């Protein structure tokens, strides 16, 4: 029979799915502010199709962000999400009022305590090995209060090919055993085994099923690594010029 | 500024996207009739997620089928589509009341009159070459009143691998120059150059833009060949276990 709401549950990636930075848009084209930088100034935007799409989607379905952003960076997203969120590559679940889900935090803590020393050392070694290559890098450990989640590294050369080289060497030096990687644009991330958008979306669906039974689930994402959580949905979707769509084009 | 409707225009494939035959569903699981066979009896069904999804989508957006079915087979689809349709692999556009679009019919006629003799001969040769292989086939020319569109061939062996063999030989005998092919499940189709879902969706969007300007366009399809029209949308989407999704999985 029917229980709860019939409307779709839609898991949406954020950066380069709902909005993007200025450098990824054609100059002068109209835009709406979607994110702020740490100094409080606009730094991410929606074009006219994008703001029309997310407005319709938020009005029509239960929309849940599934993002690499940590909680602070997610709080700089200026979109009226009302159902909570998955943050930090699946390391964090937020309730609808923005408060931290204590149960998931306990489970993630358990999965991640074997990595708490390795993560700062891995970021340090990557940033050193990057300067050894002569590359001007930038990186840090993404973390919540008390718990370190994953390592991120960016380049300042305006050449994303730099990061593919480091990934090749770090892999050969055997630094990534027990971990998986995300690479898209100027972003290279090293994630512990038990940290994944897929795991948090899997838990979100388990909880939803007790309230709403089986209802249509849709996943939207732009990265190849977003296929993890997107594969848990009944239908998945991607922007026409995404990293994922471009890879499908070449297949 | 804003003009017309803001709601998304959603192009949806039909078979194996919104519904499927009984043999493609787990026995005994609940279902809703979605299509009738030529004898008027149910032969295609939606599972509970599928009927919930298409109901929500029809209510929330302007939904336009984009189907290989000819007009007669489309008329046996028992879903309340209200905006017209693209049929016969892009060879036919129907108005919302089901009447034939005369302009597109004239354009398709022009593209297809160099193929009017080749299509019946190609179906005959394929069905003969199939029996030469010892395979029990079935095929015909798909056509509207006066105009032949494409060739379809099916096998009766319960082995879809049979069709991949014929495609290999027919290609070597040089019978498919100036044409493209569709193969998914128990369906192998040979299409003339100017016959494509992509071309009809392209024309549909050109016409829509004069009424509604630029609004979000979403494409849903299950076949690799559906990527043609799906690439014209802002976002495209596929069922989790589709032919397309399975190919992406292997990439
Ligand atoms: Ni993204
Ligand atoms: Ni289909
Ligand atoms: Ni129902």
């Amino acid at each position: 029979g029917h229980m709860g709401t019939n409307r779709p549950l839609v898991f949406v990636d954020l950066d380069d799915t709902l909005f993007q930075t200025s450098r990824k848009m054609v100059e002068g084209t109209p835009r709406t502010t979607a994110t702020l930088d740490v100094h409080g100034q606009p730094n991410g935007y929606m074009n006219p199709i994008q703001h029309s799409f997310i407005s319709w989607l938020l009005a029509s379905a239960d929309v849940v962000p599934v993002t690499a952003r940590d909680v602070e960076a997610y709080s700089r997203v200026k979109l009226p999400f009302t159902e909570g969120a998955i943050c930090s590559h699946g390391g964090v679940m937020l309730h609808s009022d923005g408060s931290l889900d204590q149960d998931w935090h306990g489970q993630m803590a358990k999965s991640l305590w074997a990595f708490q020393d390795r993560l700062p050392a891995l970021s340090e070694a990557t940033l050193r090995i990057g300067k050894d290559m002569g590359y001007s890098l930038r990186g840090w450990v993404v973390e919540e209060e008390g718990l370190r989640h994953y390592v991120v590294t960016k380049q300042n050369e305006s050449d994303d090919a730099v990061l593919s080289k480091v990934l090749a060497e770090v892999q050969a030096r055997g630094m990534l055993e027990g971990m998986h990687i995300h690479a898209n644009g100027n972003n290279l991330a090293f994630l512990p085994k038990g940290l994944a958008k897929r795991l948090a979306v899997q838990e979100w669906l388990r909880r939803d099923a007790k309230i709403n039974g089986d209802r249509p689930v849709l996943g939207f994402g732009d990265s190849i690594t977003d296929l993890g959580f997107m594969g848990l949905c009944h239908m998945w979707a991607t922007p026409a010029r995404s990293q994922l769509a471009k890879a499908v084009e070449e297949m």
